[PDB]
């Protein structure tokens, strides 16, 4: 017997906020918290795979995060490179399929190369699908699908009055996966900050003051339970 | 001096849920609570106009609410007709601009005629803009703008690679108003249920267990205060 999605929850998306505050609370630089955040990513991926969750989607770098300090942005990119190298073989051994959603053109060659290669090694895996939203925005996401449909119309392949919700739905990120059931946002802010707008239309939303680097299995189970009791 | 938006809040959207439960808690039929909901709409519109809020957007009938019982749907439509007649002259006297957002084609002539006429009487008003989301869906909203852009492309007026966020932004409902600052959802459910997906990208989200027919000025002030303290 397989672990049937802990509490009926197939797809969880998480806004991993509070890294900066967590480090500052300790007198440390912001990047120290992002490093602590990665252990927290490791912990969440593990919990999801072990509890039958079909897909876990993590908000790692927003399309608005480029306005941050150039030096903070650089260390983020290098940390992502470092997480890919340190975790990939284990993701493959664990039957996890790795997908990065967002505009990867803006990334440096090294990072782009790591992503392409990590996705190709795990492309045929059938366990948990782990989606890392990097340089991602919900509006950007809708627009990419809208462009795929605009093109089709310029190719006389489609009529403007044929376009409807389900068609656009077939063109936004993760449409081939189960819909998002639960969005958990750590850090205490009560907003969704351009995360999966289209996809979260009927998703449960859970907010915790717990900061991302402190988010653990118990906190994840808590969210899951809140979802199971969503009566 | 004018009342500067109570706590810096220009545009509030409200998911008016809990009518059914509120009536049932009292042994009454569901429609009794929707009738009580309308007094609650009156109370919220009043509070918004008196506290300098620029726009108030109310979720009154979702595009998913047609699957409800035919008889419940009919009384809803008639109640909307009844609210238009009972409130319009007062909205005009109060300098409120009335806009209905959603697909009004699905409404019966009488209701469509009331809407068109109520909007034309108040079209030039300059105080609070009151948007009633009726037969509205956030996805539907994005798609209507996407169609306006598809058409333009079939008319060789636009190239698929020209379409971007701000352009689509200029084609979704309420783009000429201040963005949505705060979404309040009464009734206790923690989801946004297809409400303003595109527009709520950076909006504060507030959830209360209070049921819609019981929502009052004190509850509205509470939400406003929570927003002012959104640090
Ligand atoms: C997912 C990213 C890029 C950052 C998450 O934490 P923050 O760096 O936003 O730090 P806080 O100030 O919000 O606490
Ligand atoms: C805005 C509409 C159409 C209904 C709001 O309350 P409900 O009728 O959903 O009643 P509840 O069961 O949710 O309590
Ligand atoms: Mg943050
Ligand atoms: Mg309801």
């Amino acid at each position: 017997s397989e672990k049937l999605p802990a509490h009926g929850c197939r797809h969880v998306a998480i806004i991993m906020d509070g890294n900066g505050r967590w480090a500052k609370k300790q007198g440390k630089i912001r990047a120290f918290g992002h490093k602590a955040g990665a252990k927290s990513v490791r912990r969440a991926v593990s919990f999801a795979a072990n509890n039958g969750i079909e897909a876990l989607t993590l908000y790692a770098f927003s399309s608005e995060n480029w306005n941050r300090p150039a030096q903070e942005v650089s260390a983020l990119m290098e940390l992502f490179v470092w997480a890919l190298d340190s975790e990939v073989k284990s993701l493959h051994r664990h039957n996890v399929r790795l997908r990065i959603i967002g505009d990867t053109s803006r990334f440096n060659s090294r990072l782009q190369e790591r992503i392409r290669k990590s996705e190709a090694l795990t492309a045929g895996n059938t366990g948990l699908t782990l989606n890392i939203a990097a340089n991602y925005g919900g509006r950007w996401d809708i627009v990419q699908g809208v462009r795929q449909l605009a093109e089709k119309v310029q190719q006389g392949n489609l009529q403007p009055d044929q376009i409807d919700e389900e068609m656009l739905n077939q063109h936004v990120c993760m449409h081939e996966l189960a819909p998002v059931d639960l969005v958990i946002r750590t850090g205490g802010e009560h907003r969704i900050s351009n995360f999966l707008l289209w996809q979260i239309a009927y998703a449960e939303l859970y907010f915790t003051d717990v900061l991302w680097p402190d988010f653990d299995e118990q906190d994840f189970e808590g969210a899951l339970n809140a979802f199971a009791n969503r009566e």
